[PDB]
């Protein structure tokens, strides 16, 4: 926002080393396009890497710029992990801001899930059936595990992803889960909780009771989001709280309203959803425990007697 942008030799990439390709999507906050960076590897400056570049539109606003800059600096602290879109570099000096991150060839989890066929056996009766390309219980469970494993990392780094949803989860060509779309994420180092503004820019159907009503964010608030994400994964792209408008959700939540167990979802996994949606944030599981439980669930689902 109208201020000098520092020079980071560590991540700065020569603007002439980035060959822009076609766009991968557009949003009111920015635009993402595919491309190729030359020599990201110092050991071999002649090696090309396929990357995704995050930039603003000609109609971008001041906020859109702060977000893009916030996402850059935030991805430097968090570090790198196999379950998150790692920062590869950026172009900050003399020209438009370009944030270079890993490329997910299979889109986000929402799209990814709605594109394939559900785990249920009944779908085999349909004329158009593709057994070779049909999601299974293990696949769904594994996705939740990988995202959990990812969030467990962010938490250890004292980082909060105030917006955890299927939309912000990409799938690589190897079907690997990678949490993405940082920007609203904030640091907790030296603090107990992050205070949000009166009206935030985060989906209400993914916000926790304490954050949505008391403007309080904690690693426990991200857990609540995770609970809603599980619902999506087991509904294969479903939309939280079906039929109920955002305006009426505020009241229901106070009365203790919660979503019902999705079809083709084991009670074992639904209890985890209700566990994450505990009224009291401290009473909710921790990403540390979730990875453990989800790990055991994967082991069982893999060997169901």
């Amino acid at each position: 926002s109208e201020y000098e942008l520092p020079e980071d030799p560590r991540w700065e990439l020569p603007r002439d080393r980035l060959v822009l390709g076609k766009p991968l999507g557009e949003g009111a906050f920015g635009q993402v396009v595919l491309a190729e960076a030359i020599g990201l590897d110092k050991d071999k400056p002649n090696r090309v890497t396929k990357v995704a570049v995050k930039m603003l539109k000609s109609d971008a606003t001041e906020k859109d710029l702060s977000d893009l800059i916030s996402e850059m600096e935030m991805m430097k602290m968090i570090g790198k992990h196999k379950n998150i879109i790692n920062l590869l570099g950026a172009c900050t000096q003399d020209g438009p801001l370009y944030v270079i991150v890993e490329y997910a060839s299979k889109g986000n989890l929402r799209e990814y899930l709605q594109a394939r066929e559900p785990p249920g056996l009944e779908y085999s009766y349909n004329p158009s059936h593709n057994p070779e390309e049909q999601l299974s219980s293990k696949d769904l469970v594994s996705c939740a595990y990988q995202v959990a494993r990812g969030m467990e990392y962010l938490a250890s780094k004292k980082c909060i992803h105030r917006d955890l949803a299927a939309r912000n989860v990409l799938v690589t060509e190897d079907n690997v889960m990678k949490i993405a779309d940082f920007g609203l994420a904030r640091d907790i180092h030296h603090i107990d909780y992050y205070k949000k503004t009166t009206n935030g820019r985060l989906p209400v159907k993914w916000m926790a009771p304490e954050a949505l009503f008391d403007r309080i964010y904690t690693h426990q608030s991200d857990v609540w989001s995770f609970g809603v994400l599980l619902w999506e994964i087991f509904t294969l792209g479903g939309s939280p709280y079906p039929g109920v408008p955002v305006e009426e959700l505020f009241k229901l939540l106070k009365e203790g309203h919660r979503m019902d167990k999705p079809s083709n979802c084991t009670n074992e996994l639904y209890m985890m959803m209700r566990d994450c949606w505990h009224a009291v944030p401290s009473q909710r599981p921790t990403f540390k425990q979730l990875v453990e439980d989800l790990d055991r669930i994967v082991a069982l689902t893999s060997n169901q007697e």
